[PDB]
């Protein structure tokens, strides 16, 4: 199949990313590095991760080295939802663009529909606990992200964690000047997303598939939480492709039409990860791993559910 696929835009997006959530700011300038000399175009990024200024230094040294061209580079990176204000979007891009040490991006999505009161906290809280919301209406904050296009300051515009009504109710925004060329959005064998997709690929909009492993390392897990990884299921399918699990579910959201974006700061894994265009899942195995849905969700955002924009009481 083709590494790349069109967007909206006219622009081609890789459809195999790195991921850089919860990669230690000690480690992801090697692990960008690597991944660059490996075969990775597509860098998944955030202002929220704390690590862009490490992962440009990574970027940077490719670039100067010329192991590869910026034209050849497909980086991504997200609004962060203490940011949604209309003034303070321009700043919230141009800060990821100074640490990441480029003058444009190829994707820059809204990170959450919900937007939070402006300050140094990411997540600022009332004295009871609760997430303090922005009354800045997603439709501004689309505005404000037309801007940025217009600008030069981004090639494409998208968003992520946006529900079906509420990609609808940018799609129906009054004067909407650029389509969302991404949603990006949690898919793997547990959470397999067949509504969400559908809808979004229905438009014309691509979907990027994060925590396609299931997200392991993250914070919150539990001992006794399941692990796509280790599923006996898998392991047989993956067995009889003489490929590891992880290239197994990473090529299953690739044969779905979707982008993915695995994240690792092992360098044998970061390599292991990139080789999934040499074989092929059968439309049984295909259909056999799409079975394991049980709608597990690892990335709930659990502290703002009584947000008036949490994506998630919805169905899809
Ligand atoms: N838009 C959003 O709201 C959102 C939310 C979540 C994630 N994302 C994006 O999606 C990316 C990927 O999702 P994720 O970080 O949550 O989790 P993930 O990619 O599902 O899994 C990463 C974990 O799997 C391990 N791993 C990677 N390759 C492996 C292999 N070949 N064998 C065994 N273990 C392997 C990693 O270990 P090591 O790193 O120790 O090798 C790490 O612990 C993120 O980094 C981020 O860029 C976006
Ligand atoms: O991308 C990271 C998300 O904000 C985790 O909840």
């Amino acid at each position: 199949m083709a590494s790349r696929l069109l967007l909206n835009n006219g622009a081609k997006m890789p459809i195999l990313g790195l991921g850089t959530w919860k990669s230690p700011p000690g480690q992801v300038t090697e692990a960008v590095k690597v991944a660059i000399d490996v075969g990775y175009r597509h860098i998944d990024c955030a202002h929220v991760y704390q690590n862009e200024n490490e992962v440009g230094v990574a970027i940077q040294e490719k670039l100067r080295e010329q192991v590869v061209k910026r034209e050849e580079l497909f980086i991504v990176s997200k609004l962060w939802c203490t940011y949604h204000e209309k003034g303070l979007v321009k700043g919230a891009c141009q800060k990821t663009l100074s640490d990441l040490k480029l003058d444009y991006l190829d994707l820059y999505l809204i990170h959450w529909p919900t937007g939070f009161k402006p300050g140094k906290e990411f997540f600022p809280l009332d004295e009871s606990g609760n997430v303090v919301p922005s009354d800045t209406n997603i439709l501004d904050t689309w505005a404000a992200m037309e801007e940025l296009v217009d600008e030069g300051l981004v090639k494409a515009i998208g968003i992520s964690n946006f529900n079906h009504l509420q990609v609808e109710m940018i799609l129906n925004k009054p004067g909407l000047k650029y389509k969302p060329a991404v949603n990006q959005i949690e898919c793997h064998p547990y959470l397999t997303q067949e509504k969400l997709i559908q809808y979004c690929q229905s438009k014309g909009i691509v979907v990027t598939a994060y925590s396609p492993l299931g997200s392991p390392d993250r914070p919150w897990a539990k001992p006794e939480d399941p692990s796509l990884l280790e599923d006996p299921r898998i392991k047989a399918i993956a067995a009889k492709h003489n490929k590891t699990t992880a290239q197994v579910l990473i090529r299953f959201p690739m044969q779905r039409n979707l982008v993915v974006i695995p994240k690792s700061v092992t360098p044998e894994r970061i390599a292991e990860n990139f080789k999934v265009f040499d074989f092929e899942l059968s439309s049984q195995d295909m259909t056999t791993l799409l079975s394991y849905n049980r709608n597990w969700r690892v990335c709930a955002l659990l502290s703002c559910t009584s947000h008036k924009d949490y994506p998630f009481h919805e169905e899809f």
